[PDB]
Parts: C-alpha cells; sequence; structure tokens
C-alpha cells in the first residue's frame, strides 16, 4: 500500500487510541520505518527522518532495530515461536523470570507473565484479593490509591485511575468504588503521610492493597513526588496489614534514574507490575511479581491456585527479546547513561522556564516535562515538532519526552529544542 | 543459557503457570525446547522427543509452528519497523490487517480496534456496548446477558460473563459485576429454549447493553457445540428488544468450525465481534474488536466523543505483519476442504471411543474433536499414555479433546485420535 492508500484504509476502518471514528481533528501520520532513535514518517508525500522523543510511549529504551534485540528475536524464531504454558515450560520464560527476580526490589520471588500492562494490573489485584481470601479475610477486597494515577484501561484498572480529572472519569457509575487519598505533592510533607495513614486506618478492614505508581505518575500528569513517601507507604501498609503494590509499568528499567523507581526509596512492595520497556518495545509483554509469602498463601487457599492464565502466557518470542533487552541494559553503565540524559534534558529545557505559557519545567532521569498554562493544541504542536525533526506527542497541558537511552547529546538537544519551540507556540 | 534441569529448577521456584500454584504442583511442567510444524520437541526423562501439538497450543497454531511464510513475514517486518506508537501514527501492517478483517468477517463489521489479548478485546467490546447506549441517552443499559457454559477471559469484567462454575464465582462473592445468565444452550435446536431466552431478556431489556456469546462452539467452558439456528434467534431477539449482540470468536475464528467464522453457519452478523488466538497463527498475542458503522458513529457522536481505550502496544507492526501473512495463507488455499478432511479424520479416529465404558459422548465440529467421559480424566495417567503415542494432549475436567493444526496429515490425525481413544480407554 502507498501512504495515500494507508491513510484511506485507516480513516475508514481503524480505531486509534482514545479517539473517534470519522471525527478526528487530524489524520494520523504514516510511519514507514524505524531505526535506532529515528522514525521515518511521510509528510506531504515525502519521507522525513524524525527523533522518537516519546520512545513510542516509553517502550523503545534501546531504540528501534537494535542488532542485539533483532537477533534475539530471529534466534528464538528459528527454534520455537510459541507453546502453551499449561503443563509446559521453556528457556525464555525461565531466563526472564530469573533475571526479573534478581533485579527487582528484594523479596519479589515469583513471576506471572501476561500480555499487557492493564492485564498485569488486574493480575496484581487478583493476587491481593486471593491472598486475603487465603487468610480467611474476604472482606479485604477494596483498593486504595492517591489521585493523579493511571493503571490502564481494563475495568478494574480503570477503578484506580484518577476519578475527577483522569481519562476514565465518565465511567465512575459502573466501576468498583475504590479509596482515594488526595494528590501526592512533589515535595515531602509529613502531614500528607499522616493524613494518608488516618484515611487508610478507617478502611483497613476492607482494604486488600494500596496501589501506586512510585516516584513518577505518568499518564495521569507526568508528576514527580519525593521518594520518602514510598517509605511511608511501606511502613503504613506493614502496620495496618494492607498489601503494597507498585505499578512500575512506566517507571521500570532505568527510566527514572534508578533501575526501578522503588529503588529511590529502598522499598520493596508485596506485588509489582512491569511492562512497556520490558521488551525494549518490540512486542507486548508484561509481568506481575509477588513475594513468596503472597504466592504461598494463595497456593494454600481454598482455590489452591491463582485463578488467571492468558492464552499466550509467557510467549517465547516476547520473552526472548525481553531477555536480550534486560541483558543489554544491565551489561552497560546505564546509571551514568541516564544521568547524562537527565543533565541533557535539564540543560536543554532550562530556557522554557522563561516562556509566557510555561508554568513548570521538570526532569526526573530520562523524563523531561514542560508544563503549560493551557491544553496543548496538537494541530499546532505536531507540525511544529516535525518541522524541527522530532516526533512529539503532547497530552493535556504537557509537552514532554522520554527519549531512547541511545540518544546522543546532540539528539537530546534537538529534542529539547523542539520542545521549547512547541512551548513558545503555545503562548503565541 | 540453561539446561532442561536448570529450567525446571528456575521454573519451580519462580514461575507461575496458568491457574496454578507455586510450590504445590502435582506434576512438574515438561520442558519444551522446540516447535516445528505440527510437532513439539519436549524433554521426557532427559531425552528430547517429538510429539504432536494436538491442541494447536490452545487453538493458536493453525498453520503449525515455524511456517516459512509466517517466519518470513515477521523477519521482513523486523527489518523495516518493529513498532511505533499508534497515537498519532498509522502504518501498513495495521492498514493491511484491518482491510483483511473487515472483508472476511460477517457483513457490516466496518471498524477494527486492535488490542493485545482476548480478554482485553472482550473488555473493549463491553466498553463499546456501554458507550453506545450512553451515546443513545440510555446509560441504564449497562448489564450483559449470556448463556451458561461460556468463557471470555480472565480480567474482572470478562470473568463476570464466564460460567459461574467454570469461573469459580463462589470464590469471588461480591467482587464481580452481576450479569444475567440464561440456562446452558442445548446441542439440538429447540425453539422453546429461544422463547425462554427471549422472555428472560425481555424483562431485563431496559438494563441490558448486550448479549455476549461464543457462537456454535463453547471452548474453555466445556467444549460444547450448539445448533447454529440459536444464533439466528439471538440476532432476532436482540434486534426486536434493542440489545446489542456480541460474538466472541476468539476460539472459533479463522476456519476452525468449518466456516470462516462460526457466525457464518447461521448467516448472522453481530453488532460487535472479538477475534484473537489464530489471528497471528499463534506467533504472538494480538486480538481485535470489530463493530458496525452504527456502533462506531454512535460512540463517536456521543458527548464522550471518543472510545476511552488505547493499549500501549496497540496495532503492533510485528504482530499485525505475521497476522496478515497468516490470514492470507488461510485464504489462499482451499481451507474449507482442508477442515472437512480434518473433521472426517477426527470422526473416523474417534468412532471407536463411543463404545468405551466411561465415554458419555463423542463429538466433532470442523477441526475440533471431543471425547466426553463420565468422570474426571486423571492427568497423571493421561500424560504418559499420550506421550508414549507421540502426542501432547491436555485433558481438563472430564474431557479429552483436540483442535489440531490445519496442516496435520491423515497419518497425524490418526496418531492424535488413537492417543485420545487410549486416554479414554484408561479412564474406564
Ligand atoms: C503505569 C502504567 N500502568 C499500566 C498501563 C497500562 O498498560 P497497557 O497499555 O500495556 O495495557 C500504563 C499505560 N501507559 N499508557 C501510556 O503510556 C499511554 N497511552 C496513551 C494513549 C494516548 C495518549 C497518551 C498515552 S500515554 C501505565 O503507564
Ligand atoms: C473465547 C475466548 N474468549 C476470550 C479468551 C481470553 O483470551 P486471552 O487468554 O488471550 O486473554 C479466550 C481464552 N481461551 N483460553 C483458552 O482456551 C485456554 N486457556 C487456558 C488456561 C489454562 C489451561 C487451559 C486453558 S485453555 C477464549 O477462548
Ligand atoms: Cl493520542
Amino acid at each position: 500500500l502507498t501512504p495515500e492508500q494507508i491513510i484511506a484504509v485507516d480513516g475508514a476502518h481503524l480505531w486509534h487510541p482514545y479517539s473517534s471514528i470519522g471525527r478526528e481533528a487530524v489524520s494520523p501520520v504514516v510511519a514507514v520505518a524505524a531505526h535506532g532513535a529515528w522514525l521515518t514518517l511521510i509528510r506531504d508525500g515525502q519521507p522525513i527522518e524524525v527523533l522518537d522523543a516519546m520512545s513510542s510511549w516509553w517502550t523503545a529504551i534501546h531504540g528501534h532495530g537494535h542488532p542485539a534485540l533483532d537477533q534475539a528475536l530471529t534466534t528464538q524464531l528459528r527454534v520455537m515461536n510459541h507453546v502453551m504454558f499449561g503443563g509446559l515450560t521453556h528457556e525464555p520464560a525461565a531466563r526472564l523470570a530469573k533475571l526479573l527476580v534478581d533485579i527487582t526490589p528484594a523479596g519479589l520471588d515469583t513471576v506471572f507473565f501476561s500480555d499487557s500492562g492493564s492485564v498485569s494490573v488486574e493480575v496484581a489485584a487478583k493476587m491481593a484479593l486471593q491472598y486475603w481470601r487465603g487468610r480467611g479475610l474476604p472482606g479485604k477486597r477494596r483498593l486504595m490509591t492517591w489521585r493523579g494515577g493511571y493503571h490502564g484501561d481494563t475495568f478494574l484498572a480503570m477503578s484506580i485511575c484518577d476519578p475527577h480529572g483522569g481519562m476514565h472519569s465518565l465511567w465512575t457509575d459502573v466501576l468498583a468504588a475504590q479509596v482515594f487519598a488526595p494528590q501526592v505533592p512533589r515535595d515531602y510533607d509529613p502531614a500528607y503521610s499522616a493524613a494518608f495513614e488516618a484515611q487508610l486506618a478507617q478502611h483497613a478492614g476492607e482494604l486488600a492493597a494500596v496501589v501506586v505508581e512510585p516516584v513518577v505518575q505518568g499518564a495521569g500528569g507526568m508528576r514527580f513526588h519525593d521518594p520518602r513517601y514510598l517509605h511511608d507507604l511501606r511502613d503504613i501498609c506493614r502496620r495496618y496489614e494492607v498489601l503494597l503494590i507498585f505499578d512500575e509499568i512506566a517507571t521500570g528499567f532505568g527510566r527514572t534514574g534508578a533501575l526501578f523507581a522503588a529503588d529511590h526509596a529502598g522499598v520493596s512492595p508485596d506485588i509489582m507490575c512491569v511492562g512497556k520497556a520490558l521488551t525494549g518495545g518490540y512486542l507486548s509483554l508484561a509481568a506481575t511479581l509477588c513475594t513468596a509469602d503472597v504466592a504461598h498463601t494463595i497456593s494454600a487457599g481454598a482455590a489452591g491456585a491463582l485463578m488467571h492464565g492468558p492464552t499466550f502466557m509467557a510467549n517465547p518470542l516476547a520473552c526472548a527479546v525481553s531477555v536480550a533487552s534486560v541483558e543489554l541494559l544491565l551489561g552497560q553503565d546505564w546509571r551514568t547513561r541516564i544521568t547524562e540524559l537527565a543533565a541533557g534534558l535539564t540543560a536543554g529545557l532550562d530556557t522554557a522556564r522563561a516562556l509566557p505559557a510555561v508554568t513548570d519545567v521538570r526532569v526526573c532521569g530520562a523524563i523531561g516535562v514542560i508544563e503549560c498554562d493551557r491544553p496543548v493544541d496538537l494541530a499546532v504542536a505536531t507540525p511544529a515538532a516535525l518541522d524541527r525533526g522530532v516526533w512529539l506527542r503532547p497530552f493535556r497541558n504537557l509537552v514532554y519526552a522520554m527519549p531512547p537511552y541511545i540518544c546522543t547529546p546532540a539528539e537530546i538537544t534537538q529534542i529539547t529544542s523542539a520542545m521549547v519551540e512547541v512551548a513558545r507556540l503555545v503562548g503565541s
């Protein structure tokens, strides 16, 4: 198909994320290639090279078409595409589980593979519910979180999305009613943790788990909070016997400057979700990890098993590329790489602070954010960024980037320059 | 790298399996080291042995594993573009696949929402149905209706429409949405069943968004078949009472029941349809939810303005690319004759099981063969007996069953059926 033909088919038959059919303000742009940190897009019938500043929604940590990941895939493809995980096991699943259990916060000893982040969140909730049922306490079945969060689009996942301002707001009426603490602030305030404890205390007998994104809240507003809050959550959850779940689907694999965001606080959750960058952005895969204690309690319960099992569970292809992606990350000095990236983003975005429409500029590891004083118009922002050789996808009032770790200093500055110019257009 | 013994050690300590325990498994999983065509290479007492994939790795491996055309499609796409975000971008694999799916599915299904698993595709279908009625100013239409015996996945919404017994709803007291269940649909056509279904629907019509069913064949919930005329009745009932009809063809799709889609046996189109499993030829997790122009426009013209769903890896180029190849390979051969031959092979091979003491039913529908027993099939007895005969079989409850790859030769079908008959013989 030609780019024109692709556009015609797409307009007629393809639903896009959080979109309409036939009522799109803009057509999507045709992507024809991706190599390293660069995408080849079609603009006015002509191919153009642009930087993947979003890492394809925080997935492409090693860039696209990395030789190590490409070959990990083709090697596995030669041997075994897929087998059912019921009654069978395999090397890619075992290699990946071993890696994950070793590199995640201490105590996370068991791994349940699934095919997406949302599902891995549903699995985490199921683990928590079955845990308490295994303890003879089925009343512990609600979840508690703080505002500003996002955990996916399946119905249970939706129930812990930010209620007033989050994308799932119109659905309250049919969702499970969960417990919400106020928005966690950026700076550490002991009063916030005290209020969190007081609220949790009154629901403790009906709460299975606290579920949060640690340090960085992604899709709910690219907000950062002091890691000390995670220390407080761990303590509160311990004392009130509520499980603690960290959703690291966006924060995992070095993105915030530590291997996992929980590491900023030295905290171990009882249950943890990973996804996105897990596969280096080649294929959909996610994982839910839990402690031996959680695993044993579920396994000793009336169910005698965790009642979940997706068709493509532990897909060899996805696992094999993930093994390669994780090994590639661990085999380099990733901490220095992310520190250099963060410094690059900080230096490059500094000028944005002075712009009339900019309310905040913030950086955390390989995450750069310009917060504007109004919703960003994509019809203006998209071409402006493309004009400067960068693919940016603002959302709400945020112009932000989570670049591939392989971006050179020059490429980071190109990205931040495009961000600043988008922000300039917002205010003019 | 890990040896089979090392794999078992890692797996026992760290890996969850579908609907399994950690540390309380009756039998260790068997190490799978390769898969090619209709055959898996498994480790039995340290030795690699080749056995037939009688289940098609749970419906998925329709062209067998490592089909050269499907391998080549994946590697071709890998050299061009592994993945890009589907927010603001489109691409050829998504367009090519959407075009194919619209063309081959029951008439009227004009739009395609890609997701990363069957459960997610079912949640998307439910979301379409609920948002549809919100767009019609009828938000009270929020419940789902189904018949007993069904299975639609493991996420919390999907669980709510699973058979209450198969889905162990007794373990989920007041966590699941309470849906409307009709009695088990019978094998033979009885107008009284449909009249009763209609009367039950009628009294719930004002609070029902949709009827959701698996058409012709109920898979994971009991491998039951029903007369296609029941689907004709559902279409009519849903039409007259203004309730949407959703067919879940995640297991039945792509020729498995002897028609391209099971709905084709009835000459009916649903308002919303789910596909998965065989979609990718079993290479990778991908699913799709299709809906009519009416459904898509009613959602889009609603005050909400957008379907609030969008998985990170939506419309993954690699998965879409191998699916395009899998669909084209199916359509480019005389698949109808192939399935007819497979059905005949299964019928002939399983015929001797009818006379066995512990056998209550023997049934075949397209490339699906089932022996139902009068008691639970003992896995510790069933596995070695099938493995001796060069066949991987996975009985559950009282059922010994197969859904073989379409590429299976008459000799392989004879091998598969003989193993099934022997498992049934040992039950009695
Ligand atoms: C912390 C966290 N937990 C779970 C999920 C859901 O994972 P998944 O999409 O694989 O089901 C996610 C999903 N992340 N979503 C995205 O990064 C975005 N999707 C869109 C779509 C449209 C506009 C912006 C975004 S950000 C997540 O960040
Ligand atoms: C009609 C239909 N709709 C939706 C789903 C859910 O798809 P997914 O597992 O990709 O989320 C499915 C999933 N089917 N699952 C399987 O056939 C099996 N899963 C397991 C798990 C453990 C042991 C046996 C089986 S069979 C389905 O058949
Ligand atoms: Cl978007």
